[PDB]
């Protein structure tokens, strides 16, 4: 059983979402001033806006609980891994804070931090602009694990067996239920080593 | 730049995110043009068989060869750029949203269930360039998140898409100077900007070697 509340300016870009029930609110709710506003720039000057603390604190004041985890994506966050969903699957209470602009004033992480469990955590290395993609992949990894819903993959092949004069390799037609177990792990080696020798404990490329 | 994107995916809907995150001003100058496509418009029979059972048994079910062989020919040509979005895939990276911000047409193929027939890649790849990636060391249920999140990450980076007509970040500041009993750290409103440059760089530092000593 798991409450997943998403905190965003878009509420919209999380269209895409029994035991699990997923909410999306709109930050801007708990605005004061005609404008709505929600940022500012940044102290110490920079590029862009941050978003500000007190209507985040306002939010979060309302929607969390101290058994509640707080989720906030950012490039510069612990990494996501799949060791990270299955640790957030047994969760009653997820709440995902997505920022925009330069990302949200740190006070609000650590405010937070005094009274629940917080999580900084990034889903990759790369630049988004946003968090709420970053909420969409957390939520289905997430989500996927909770009870009741070392090497790369190899390939996967189905009917026919021939089609454009590619053949499906003989061995998984045969039977053999070792030879083809035996097929699929050195397929995941060379898959492994070729594209992700870091998790056999190799250099990157 | 000019970009088109076209994904294919039996769930459209899971990336009209997409269609409307993108600014008019991009779309009305031609620089953008993402376009999703309904896998199922490409199977053979009534009923919409997109997935089949896995040769050598195992559990799950695999996408067909001959519907997404059929899509392929109809979306790409010899320019294009095919995205298969795997877990088993390449890492994807801002390297890798850097060197696909310039191309002229990428093709996002979204799998699902135990993903594709590796028979799809591997005669795309003998006409057009076919590049297997993975946004992350997590599993998902399919294609279409990582779709999302290439797209986002690529168009970002595509010249006018956003507008205006290593290490990690440290943290941001704004208005109040006092909130909840915490202060801007004082040295940002110091005017001493040598100063507040040497903080960020150690704060950045000390967040790097805490969160991703990989990064060192
Ligand atoms: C661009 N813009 C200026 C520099 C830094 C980021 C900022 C955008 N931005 C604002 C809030 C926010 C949250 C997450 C992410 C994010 N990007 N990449 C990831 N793997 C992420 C996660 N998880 C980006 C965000
Ligand atoms: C679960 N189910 C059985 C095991 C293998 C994966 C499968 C689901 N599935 C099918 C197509 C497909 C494409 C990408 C991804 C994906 N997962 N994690 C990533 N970083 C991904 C990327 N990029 C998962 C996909």
């Amino acid at each position: 059983s798991m409450k997943i509340d998403v905190v965003t300016i878009f509420p919209e870009y999380l269209q895409p979402v029994g035991l699990v029930d997923v909410a999306v609110h709109d930050l801007r709710r708990w605005t004061h001033d005609v404008h709505k506003s929600v940022d500012d720039s940044p102290y110490g000057g920079g590029p862009g806006m941050v978003m500000k603390p007190t209507v985040w604190g306002d939010a979060l004041d309302e929607i969390c609980t101290s058994e509640t985890l707080l989720v906030v994506p950012t490039p510069a966050g612990y990494p996501f891994t799949q060791e990270t969903a299955w640790q957030w699957s047994t969760e009653d209470h997820l709440v995902i804070a997505c920022g925009r602009y330069e990302g949200i004033d740190q006070r609000v992480a650590d405010d937070a931090a005094t009274r629940m469990r917080v999580r900084e955590v990034s889903i990759g290395d790369y630049v988004l602009n946003g968090g709420e993609a970053a909420a969409l992949v957390i939520i289905e990894a997430v989500l996927r694990l909770v009870p009741g819903v070392s090497l790369l993959e190899g390939p996967s092949y189905t009917r026919p067996p021939s089609w454009r004069g590619m053949d499906v390799p003989p061995v998984l037609l045969s039977g053999d239920h070792a030879k083809i177990a035996a097929w699929r792990a050195e397929q995941s080696r060379q898959r492994t080593i070729e594209r992700r020798p870091d998790l056999l404990g190799f250099d990157s490329p």
